[PDB]
């Protein structure tokens, strides 16, 4: 199966200030809305707490704890090994959206980010990881908004 | 300034019978509002009528009679050589977003196509124009839906 990973991080790579988003860039969204249509997502358990479900979309939470959900859209999965696993006789195709641990953990099996850069340098204490630079940007375009923001789209090279 | 041209075809090449498009894939227009968000757009007098100003959106619109629009989020050019004299004063980036006519017409000055293909060959007045090889696919993404579709990202080489 493809492994896509799909974030937006602030210039100072925050995407987290505990269970918030701390800039809301007008727009940007509408490309997470687009690109998991009818997809199947893998999130850490904050992340989906924080973030709810949106119809259209399959679910794949990771947690260590006891932690369950009610929604039929969703299975939970004690560690991303069996995620993958799992998620591999299901879908040809899973988009990675979040957890700071996630994408630390999941970056390397990726063979394509999308990463929107939101035009703010706020507080924050959960940041994106470093890209690996066996990766390489082949689209890209940049959006007005009340906070600018940047689209691009790695490749693994 | 950047040319995009933004465009969605079932597998003959069909994009339009008529002023209708002939086909209702749920899910692919969230990729044409994600890219045209707060974006100047390119587009022929006849798509124009037929389509309608979105919110959020810039509009030069090319027309060869005195037609006029009913917006100040519109501008109206006599040549697609005097849109982008004027756009270029407003704006780094233009999206053509259609016409058949218009897609003819500005093919050669894109330098990234968004081509959306939707699994269906229905009967049609109006065709999208080939791909020259001068260009080349750097992104695809897969849609199961009402009707399956595939988002390619093109470059010209
Ligand atoms: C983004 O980022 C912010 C939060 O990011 P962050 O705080 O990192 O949260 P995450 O979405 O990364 O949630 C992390 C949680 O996922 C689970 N988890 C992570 N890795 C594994 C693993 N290998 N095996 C099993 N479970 C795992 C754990 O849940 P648990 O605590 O339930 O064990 C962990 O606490 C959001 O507010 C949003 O802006
Ligand atoms: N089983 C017919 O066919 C239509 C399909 O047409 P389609 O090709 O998609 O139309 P478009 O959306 O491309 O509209 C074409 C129109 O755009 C204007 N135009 C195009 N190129 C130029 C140019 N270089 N300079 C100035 N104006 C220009 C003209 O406006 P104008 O007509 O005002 O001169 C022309 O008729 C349907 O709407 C249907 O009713
Ligand atoms: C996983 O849940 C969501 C996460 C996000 C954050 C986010 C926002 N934009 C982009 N490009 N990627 C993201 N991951 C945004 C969301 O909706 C806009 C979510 O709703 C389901
Ligand atoms: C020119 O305005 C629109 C055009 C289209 C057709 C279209 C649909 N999908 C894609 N990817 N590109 C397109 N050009 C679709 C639209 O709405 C979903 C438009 O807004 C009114």
């Amino acid at each position: 199966m493809k492994v896509s990973l799909m974030a937006a991080k602030a210039k100072n790579g925050v995407i987290g200030c505990g269970p918030h988003i701390p800039w809301s860039a007008k727009g940007e969204q509408l490309l997470f809305k687009a690109l998991t249509y009818n997809q199947w997502l893998l999130v850490g358990r904050k992340t989906f707490e924080s973030m709810g479900a949106l119809p259209n979309r399959k679910y794949a939470v990771v947690t260590r704890s006891a932690w369950t959900a009610d929604n039929d859209n969703v299975i939970v999965f004690p560690s991303i090994e069996e995620a993958m696993y799992g998620l591999a006789e299901l879908t040809d195709h899973v988009i990675v959206s979040g957890g700071g641990e996630i994408y630390r953990e999941t970056l390397p099996m990726a063979s394509t980010l999308h990463i929107s850069t939101i035009d703010i340098e706020p507080e924050g204490d959960v940041f994106f990881p470093n890209i690996p630079n066996t990766f390489e940007v082949v689209f890209e375009q940049h959006f007005s908004s009340n906070i600018n923001y940047c689209y691009q789209i790695w490749q693994k090279g």
